[PDB]
């Protein structure tokens, strides 16, 4: 059986900065870290964390006066900012760079009362922390999902209007959505494109190839993990078989049985020993050395904040 390995798979520049963010808290100030949710969505990263005294909360009330706080990189909206503001606590912020963009554009509409429309899925934190960032009660925030909801919004006032995006979404999924917000909204501005980041753009583009060969794709990422769904739906809808897995011990050996070909990819916050592990077991079921295919190169660092070197 022959394995094929996506590229570029594995984390991103955002999630390699907020784990050593953590790490390097840790190392400084000692347990406990306090960080409010999941550093990243990877049950691995969380656990390795927590197990080395990171306490990780949903709320701030859930954290001690006196305590240093590190939100996570899916970021946080302004209430919870300026809870931890007001609050006795040292702050650090993980937010991945290209999240904060997102929100200064949602604050600038705020600060207008210019109405402005998210495509996110509800619930998950980083369209939180988004819709979270805006707060004139003279404009508007609205979330869409689909091409469904943009059918049904009604605004305030489509002439001042704008629409931003999550920055883990289907890249052709949420492409349907932007060309039903200029149909209903023919005056809505936006970036030239959306909002998703180069790292979900090209884990997706790595995918779409690996599955073009691959009989049976894996993605190892958590199943909280938005863009590593966006990679097993992506393989899913090519008509492969797509498995989400945490680790090795997740592989069924029917998935691969007589399957000539398989393909391996991480999403952005999958550390890659778990794909090694991943491949040592396909191993053990019979696949050869792992081939990486050929990929788009990327070169964005983000680098730690001072206080944290
Ligand atoms: C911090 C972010 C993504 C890194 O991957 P993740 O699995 O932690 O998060 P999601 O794909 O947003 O669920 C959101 S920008
Ligand atoms: S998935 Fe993109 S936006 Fe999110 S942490 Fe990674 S680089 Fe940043």
């Amino acid at each position: 059986m022959q394995i094929l390995l996506a590229n570029p798979r594995g984390f991103c520049a955002g999630v390699d900065r907020a784990i050593s963010i953590v790490e390097n808290a840790l190392a400084i100030y000692g347990a406990p870290i306090y960080v409010r949710h999941e550093v990243v969505h990877n049950r691995y990263v969380v656990d390795s964390l927590r197990e080395r005294g990171a306490i990780f909360i949903e709320q701030i009330s859930e954290v001690p006066d006196g305590a240093i706080l590190i939100f996570s990189a899916h970021g946080v909206s302004q209430a919870v900012r300026n809870e931890a503001k007001s609050r006795d606590l040292t702050v650090f912020d993980a937010t991945c760079p290209l999240v904060t963009k997102v929100h200064m554009e949602v604050a600038r509409a705020s600060r207008r009362g210019e109405e402005s429309i998210l495509i996110g899925h509800a619930g998950h934190p980083e369209v939180e922390g988004t819709m979270g960032q805006y707060s004139n009660p003279e404009g508007g925030m609205y979330l869409v999902e689909s091409p469904d909801d943009v059918w049904k919004l009604t605004v305030k006032n489509e002439e001042k209007l704008s629409f931003m995006t999550q920055t883990t979404l289907s890249v052709d999924d949420t492409s349907d959505v932007i060309d039903a917000l200029r149909k209903r909204f023919p005056k809505i501005v936006g970036p030239r494109k959306d909002d998703i980041c180069y790292a979900t753009t090209n884990r997706q583009e790595a995918v779409r190839a690996l599955a073009e060969q691959a009989e049976v794709v894996l993605v190892v990422g958590s199943k909280n993990s938005s863009n590593s769904n966006r990679l097993a739906e992506l393989a899913q809808r090519m008509g492969k078989r797509a498995f989400l897995i945490d680790d090795a011990k997740d592989i069924q050996e029917e998935w691969v049985k007589e399957v000539k070909c398989v393909g391996v990819t991480a999403g952005a916050s999958a550390p890659d020993i778990l794909v090694q592990n991943v491949v040592a077991r396909l191993q053990q079921l019979g696949g050869g050395e792992a081939i990486p295919l050929e990929g788009r190169e990327e070169n964005i660092v983000f680098e730690v904040p001072k206080e944290l070197r």
